[PDB]
């Protein structure tokens, strides 16, 4: 139950209204957010974020695209918080994706899908790690910490 | 972006309190509503829209029941809206059709399934032409338009 | 339980993908949509539906905003729909409306204030008869009728 | 549609406030309720519900969790009810279960899964003789019974 | 937090599919169910209920209608809950409720309005007393109660 | 539309799961989130917070549950925010609120009403500076700024 993983609320989500329903996905399903800031990250910070990607075409225009708006940034722990927020979040081409998910939900352009979460326990630790302050990420217990577990 | 696919709410959506809830749907997603009406059409019209079954047992009642109250006609707009329209109404028979879909939330028997969608980029054209006047097909452009694509 | 009214969505509601939401409002209400198309009307019914204001400062850039996108046009059926449906929208300018009305829920500004509604029964005939033709409105029976009334 | 399914909220469920919401699953669904019971029942009869897993380790804390809070027992009517309110519910495993789903949606450890559904017919006979009183079933006919079925 | 009303949803409730979005006002605000069941109580519990009005000419109408269906009789605790519990509900005649009550949001009909609430503290005893064996209420500690009080 | 309010979801709503319904009944009315980040502040700064309560007998026991988990601390945008925000949350004291409300919907005791909203323009520039270094604010455009303005 304490793994955690990086998810983003992308600038168009921000932008089309999507915060408060994307988190409540992941606050109904039972997991703890423990760190949440809205930014504009630097570019580098961006470049770095996508650096496995930085060879594709579309890497310019991806990282133009996510510092067009706000981003809204969190770290969400529970038990296979990386796996189950990616079933969560919906398939990442939302149209491969089911309805009841974020993408499947809300979106339709894979360059446009809402949203982003980590896409491994290890892709995880190096994205909280990017993305966040060490002292931002909070301590605390759920007062239904032993109904969900 | 332009594909447009014809989508109906049948007498049972309209009389069950549906419209809104499958009208939220298409909307959240991002697709473009570009013609809507509330109509009782003609027994011609109905018969035509279900050619394809009129040597089928069922038609006769079918026709019936679609006569039988009033019908939410709609065309949305939008990417692969055809196929992933399908994906939002859920299996035709809802005994098939996952949560989170249209008829996986409303509906039970496949004769009282809530809602039509085309199943066909063709037969959606075909659709459209027969439900709607071509002077009912708004232009317009959504201020979200470069957020969805 | 047969006075109507005149619900029309103005195009920052359309824009702002709230077609649903207000939809739900009157049907879960209770009340019966008797008529409804998604419209682009031409100027000259725009100005006529706010001829009492025609002489205001504000007229040609309201009958501008007015055609500025769609508008879902309605008729509502149900007792004291015309009263009872401006309690829904809440007030006329959002900084007076109560949270849980649609203009309490969804809005901030008179001049986008998401929605019209008649003002009184003699203005709902008239709006009616200025929006609609008479053939569209449809006669039907809601099978939860004795259940409301 | 006169087959039945035994569902039951369990006590994670009651605690984390989640009996509206399962409730509107099935109700939205045209599901009929025909039975509901707010009950802490002996440890006998929750003994007898899980005997086919008496022998497993994990059986005496099975029961302890089961016994720890009330639980929102209920009968719900409908043609496939038993493997359709499965399917509702989603896997019993939360982290296989889809979202859309009450699982998906609500919980993710399996020994806290926030509901229980009859996994067969005859099963459900059992537990409904189990949990309800034969007079407990209320005989009624839903207004939208001819337009769900 | 100790005080207590008794809530029913009338038959006209139940049938327009209400009993979900119902508990769920409650649930929501932090109110603790202590007692549920959905039942067809004898004519003699409806004209004891009413008693108070029994000389009024509306008698043995409102009598025939909360027959007409079953009724999910509920027990509420928390504090002012009696009180506010009234102003959940709204206004006794939808017409004079606000958006956002259980009735300004789903009744029209004062003799429909959807459900019932005791009126007083007094009243709320008699009424469990009436609808409910004392062995029917559920003595338990919510998880969050230190959160809402 | 530049006004500002400080939003604070507290200890308790966080703790009950509340962050994204109260987002968005903000994101909803149209006004722009320029800042956000879940934070447990020092004791120091929520006692500045409350400086003006210093002298309350309450003083200590609420600085000490406003300490005992985390805060969604948010900064808010738009024209009348303060006083509209306020207007959203409620009165102060739930039992005064009205349902549709943030207090209304989720709350029942002043010492847990979930939320805090600034109640003036100036007090909300002090608590603004306060809570945020002025590097956490954004300046971005909602793609539908001229649809809510």
């Amino acid at each position: 139950s304490n793994e955690q993983t990086f998810i983003a609320i992308k600038p168009d989500g921000v932008q089309r209204g999507l915060i408060g329903p994307i988190i409540s996905r992941f606050e109904n399903r039972g997991f703890k957010l423990v760190a949440m800031k809205l930014v504009s990250p630097p570019q580098s910070q961006l470049e770095q974020h996508y650096a496995d990607l930085s060879d594709k075409p579309f890497f310019k225009g991806l990282v133009s695209y996510m510092l067009s708006g706000p981003i809204c940034a969190m770290v969400w722990e529970g038990r296979d918080v990386v796996k189950t927020g990616r079933t969560i979040l919906g398939a990442t081409n939302p149209l491969a994706s089911a309805p009841g998910t974020i993408r499947g939900d809300f979106a339709i352009d894979v360059g446009r899908n809402v949203c982003h979460g980590s896409d491994s326990v290890e892709n995880a630790k190096k994205e909280i790690a990017l993305w966040f302050k060490p002292e931002e990420l909070i301590s605390w217990k759920s007062a239904t910490f032993d109904w969900v577990y």
